[PDB]
Parts: C-alpha cells; structure tokens; sequence
C-alpha cells in the first residue's frame, strides 16, 4: 500500500507499432491511475527516449502499456531483463510463446488444454491440394490465421486463395476448425482478482456472460491453466469458444491487453467494483 | 561474398555468465576470423560497453559469441531486436524455448520428434509417492533435470534427488541406455557430419569423435531429423541438436543449443574442418545468414 514501496516507476507506452495510438491512450490513463495512488510514476516512450535512460535515471520498475511489436513479443521484455528493470506481466518466454499461435496450440494439446483441431500449411505447398486434404480432415467452416487479419472460410472452393494469401504473411499458416453453435468468451487475468468472464458478441461485450455460476467458475480455472502452461504470468486474457454443449476450446492468449478506459480488463474490473486506479496498482504490485 | 556488404560488425563476447571465459576465447577467434575475411568487425563485450553504443557507433549487425545467461536466453536477442541490430542465430522465441526443457519436450512430443519419456514433479507434492510412481511408470535409471542434472540409478535415491529441487517444476527423464550419445551441428545449409560424444571413463576428458561410427544411410537420416528437432522449436540457422541412440539405433533427442562454442576445441569448427571448411569460412557463413 505505501506508494514509496514502488520507487520510481516508468510507464512504457507509445512505441513504434501499428497500435501506437491505442498504447498512447492506455499509457496516459495508467499514468493517471498510478499518480492518483501517489506512486512516483513517469511517462517513458521507448520510441522517443533511450532505453538506457531507465537505468541511468534510477527507474526501478515499469508498467508495460505497449501493445504490438516489441512491446508484446518478448523483445522489450528481454531488453528490460537485460537492463535489470522489473516490469508488469509476462516474461520473455511467455510473451514470445503467447504470440506464436502454432506453438501455443501444440503446448495446449500436450497439457490437456482443449483447443480447436487444426492443420498447418507451409508457404510453397500445393495450396489447392492441401485445401482438399484439410477440408476432408477438418470440415467447414475454417479459420485461416498466420502462425505468428484472420480469414473465415465457409466453402471448400474459397480455401486455396485464403491459404495463398495467408502464406504471403507467414511461412506457416494455421487452418483451424471453427467452433459453431455456442459462443465466444474471454477471461481477463489480473493477479488472483476474480474478474468475470466477458461474452463477445458479433464487436459488443456482455457482462454477465450468460453462463451459470458453476460453469463460469470452472472456465475461469481452466483459462488460468491455459495461460500459465505457456509461461505467461500475472496479467493478460485467454480467449475461448464454447460449443452448443458447453465444451470449451481455447483460441489464444493476450499478454498485453488494452487499458483504455473502455478496454476489457477495466470493464471486467469495473463490473465487480474495482476502479481503474485500483486495477493498475494491483497489477503493478505483482512486481514487488 | 563482398565483405563490405556486411557493414560494421560487432562480435558480442565475454558477458557475465559462468561461461564468460569460454566466450572470451570464442569471441577472440571469431573476431580474427571475420577480420581475416576483410570484414569490418570489432569486439563488443556487453559486460563492459553500454548496448546503446551499438546503435550510436553505427554497428549494423552482430556475431553472437556469448554463451549462457543473457547471451543465450533471448535477453540479448530482444535487446538487439529492440535496437534494430541484426544478429546471428535464433531470435527471441527459439532462444527462450531452447532453454526451456519442459516446453521443448512438449513441442517435440506433439510434432513427432522422438524424445525420452518423462514425468514432472511439482514441489509441491509428496516427493516420496511421486518417486515411487515415476519409477513404476518410467523405470531406471532416471535423470532429474531443471524444467526452465542428477542421474539416479536406484529407486531409494530419487525422493531425496527430487527434494533438492528450476523449482516448483522438476523434470524426471528416462535415461537412454546401451547406445551412444551424438550431436548434429547446424550452420545454414552446410552438410556438417554428426559427432559422437564419449565420456572419459569409456575412452580406453570428454572425447568428441568424427566419424561418429554410424552407417552413411543412418547418419543422413539423423541429420535430417535433428534439423527438424531444432527448427520446430523456432530455432534457426546456427546451433546443435543433441540426441542419444539406444542399442537398436532408435534416436531420442535431448536438447538444443542455440549459442554453441567457437573455440578451437569446440564442436562446430571440428565438424566444419572435417568437410574442408576452415574457421574463417564457417564464421562468414554464419554471419551471411544475417544478410
């Protein structure tokens, strides 16, 4: 509680990625929220300030409010570790593995975390021949996702152009069975806060998620397992589908979620009476 | 080819790990080998120079001759990516996963790369009961190995072996008996031969033998599978994959190394020399993959 325990804090935000503008907003609010708590927090945009200034100006820890690019892929995590600066959320492995959808799914398959069945296609494959085999094996519809803009494919005839197009963006393309007839949900994770699931509606976000309490409790538990087996910690989201029968299938994790005053973790927290400042203090307190 | 194409090159070496002295040796030889090729290469010890100096003094790429610690685990790779400096070997995912035994083996199991069966101990649990059930499930001997090394030959000695420990997660791996231990060095498309690793007590200290002693057809197939074992973890371009054979010649991969030694007694220069590729050529080949 004593804000002095946090010492001098950098709020990392902005950056060089396509999500710079969202990160500017996140970081401004995180900054406000930490200062509201009396914490000695300062803005630090690594696209503008030398990263060596963190150590040189006596910064001891950072709230990472970057999104995309080096803020989320293990790169700035590795650099912060190298410089001795503590930081929020996941470390190098968890950040890098969380962004690799292919290897995230292999680890889930080996650890009992359910995930939709999928095939891979390599750049330079006979995409038409692969498409035929994959429809025979998985059925339709399918999502075609780069391994590290997702396309939904509803007919067999549309699949080869989708593979070819995805292969332009990644040497490896994931072709994943779509889970139909249920719903889409996300579990926000912030320490051991009991944040409610959020249902994602075909763009709109719904709390309560519409599920019975016992099912919600189990799904939050499995979602935390899905996150922790990839080496992620403390802060993020796990996205998943249910089918019509209520079986869960995990899609991906997010290790750098938004902190705009309407992004999902603040919404989930506000719904249980935890305000924005309290949420950011809680997340930062995990670095103590 | 044209040395000017590499621009200004840092050789990262030294560092702060327990293997600093081997890195010092490797880095001194790599530096000389790049210079002998006419490349504009300079020493850069990150334990002594600020990493900001790379970008500030106009370095465009680095040969990573660090071993262990931040040179191998993705930390310095992330920092270099952050600074826009190209570097040899694996990037952040491959480097961090190649040091994580638990997830390395899960990925190998899900992708058909053979690896010894294993159990995890959460410490955590009753080490006495886990030890009993692991011996039942796996057999003996076992290795107790960090998840993120002790060879145990009786069931009695395991609970204590577990007690000692990463921590929270312990790997208990079946030992592969009656064959040999081997390594496959990887350097771009060089067809580097396998090397047999022979413990000092079995050589009538540790000895490295080329040729590895296996028939050509088998060696060809093992080089291919070893490259796949390295590549499925996200590692690229430069490193080793280590494996055992049992008595019948079945292979089991044990681990990868993404920052291998470059002394005159290290494995990649020996594998390369045996196919007529000298040291200077090997370092230029590795660096060329950064173009």
């Amino acid at each position: 509680i004593d804000p002095k325990r946090f010492g001098k804090v950098a709020v990392l935000f902005g950056g060089e990625s396509a999500e710079r503008e969202v990160s500017l907003t996140s970081g401004r609010l995180v900054l406000q929220g930490l200062r509201d708590a009396g914490i000695d927090a300062h803005p630090f945009d690594p696209a503008e300030r030398p990263l060596s200034a963190l150590k040189d100006e006596g910064f001891v820890r950072a709230f990472n409010a970057l999104h995309g690019g080096y803020g989320e892929n293990g790169q700035i995590q590795g650099a912060l570790d190298f410089y001795g600066i503590r930081y929020t959320g996941s470390g190098v492995l968890g950040s890098a593995l969380g962004l690799d959808k292919f290897r995230t799914k292999l680890v889930w398959q080996q650890t009992g975390v359910p995930t939709p069945p999928f095939e891979t296609v390599m750049r330079g494959d006979d995409y038409a021949a692969r498409a035929t085999d994959i429809v025979a094996k998985l059925g339709l519809p399918l999502f075609v996702k780069p391994a590290s803009a997702v396309l939904k494919v509803k007919t067999a005839d549309a699949l080869p152009a989708a593979l070819s197009e995805a292969a332009t963006h990644d040497k490896i393309v994931i072709v994943e069975k779509s889970i139909e007839g249920g719903g889409e949900y996300t579990a926000c994770i912030a320490g051991d806060l009991d944040l409610p699931l959020i249902k994602i509606v075909p763009t709109q976000y719904l709390i309560p998620c519409g599920l019975p309490a016992e099912q919600e409790t189990e799904l939050k538990r499995i979602a935390r397992r899905a996150f922790d087996v990839l080496g992620c910690t403390d802060w993020g989201r796990a996205d998943f589908m249910l089918d019509a029968a209520g079986n869960a299938y995990f899609l991906e994790v997010n290790t750098a979620p938004g902190m705009t005053d309407h992004s999902l973790p603040p919404k989930a927290a506000r719904s249980i009476g935890i305000g924005y400042s309290e949420l950011v203090v809680k997340v930062l307190s995990l670095t103590l």
